[PDB]
């Protein structure tokens, strides 16, 4: 895109790679020719969840149908094609993720003004909140349930040749009754995606090993959950690099922090954790465990 005749062009339009009977947005409360975008008219904006470099993520009442959402709003209009398109790939990833009882649902996405917008169904607090709320580590109760979900929702996208390439606590969300979603999909690819790359990186604390040297596969998101669930069941800061950072991908369980688990957490801790990807098991394999079927 960066060589094509796409440069220095030009309200709201539906975004969807999937196909759609209209591009235009209607609501209740929304009228083209006022001048408020359509996210001002058509939502009570109630607070705001998250912010970063990104933009911005909102608790939204919808005027349509009075329920709640997400909505997440980028920062500044599109710096030019290729930031647009790799921003409207994150929509296309959802759709290729398509509905999972834990993955979170996209409800709708659309562009106004050079800003993109993505709603999705509102969890409850993300992983990382509840543990900053608990003060401790949590339960293995707890923890075994979120292990599962996180673990069904990495098969789904496994299956598909997808990596999401960011599980971390931040981008898994609790639900009712002990379950969870994985959420955050703007780092995903689609393997051989025509060829390999170009890559984003995910955090650091949580990256599996062998992208160091560029090698992606699915198995990179087993790694970064294994030090997800470390990090919750234990109540443990990961590092972001030094000699920490290599001995967590080195079989290395810090005694000070690991020795409350439980036998059957820490075994499969380590089959997560295994530094070559080629011996590290897959979601499916996990789920496979008894333990992880009750
Ligand atoms: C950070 O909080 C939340 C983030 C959520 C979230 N992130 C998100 C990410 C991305 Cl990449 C998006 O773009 C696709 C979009 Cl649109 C949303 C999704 C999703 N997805 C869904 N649901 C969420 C719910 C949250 O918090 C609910 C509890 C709040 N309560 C806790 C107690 N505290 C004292 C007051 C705040």
């Amino acid at each position: 895109l960066g060589t094509e005749n796409l440069y220095f062009q030009s309200q709201p339009r539906r975004v969807s790679f999937r196909g759609e009977a209209s591009e235009t947005l209607q609501s209740p409360g929304y009228d083209p020719s006022r001048p408020e975008s359509f996210f001002q008219q058509s939502f009570q904006r109630l607070s705001r969840l998250g912010h970063g470099s990104y933009g911005e993520v909102f608790k939204v009442r919808s005027k349509e149908d009075g329920r709640l959402y997400a909505v997440k709003r980028s920062m500044s209009p599109f710096r030019g094609p290729k930031d647009r398109a790799r921003k409207l790939a994150e929509v296309g990833s959802h759709e290729k993720v398509g509905q999972h009882p834990c993955c979170v649902r996209l409800e709708q996405a659309w562009e106004e003004g050079g800003i993109l917008y993505l709603q999705t169904e509102l969890c409850g607090p993300s992983l990382q909140q509840h543990c900053e709320a608990w003060g401790a580590s949590l339960p293995e109760a707890q923890v075994w349930g979120y292990l599962r979900d996180t673990l069904l929702a990495l098969a789904h996208l496994h299956s598909q040749g997808l990596v999401h390439l960011d599980v971390k606590p931040a981008n898994i969300f609790l639900g009712p009754r002990g379950r969870c979603k994985l959420g955050d999909f703007g780092l995903l690819v689609e393997l051989g995606t025509a060829g390999a790359g170009e890559v984003q990186e995910g955090d650091p604390r949580y990256m599996a090993p062998e992208l160091l040297q560029g090698s992606y596969g699915t198995a990179a998101d087993v790694f970064s959950l294994g030090l997800t669930i470390l990090e919750v069941a234990c109540n443990m800061e990961l590092p972001h690099g030094g000699e920490g950072w290599q001995q967590l991908r080195q079989g290395y369980l810090p005694p000070e922090f690991t020795a409350g688990l439980s036998s059957e957490l820490r075994s499969v801790l380590v089959m997560m954790l295994e530094p070559d990807p080629k011996l590290r098991a897959t979601a499916e394999a996990l789920l496979a465990l008894p333990v992880l079927r009750q």
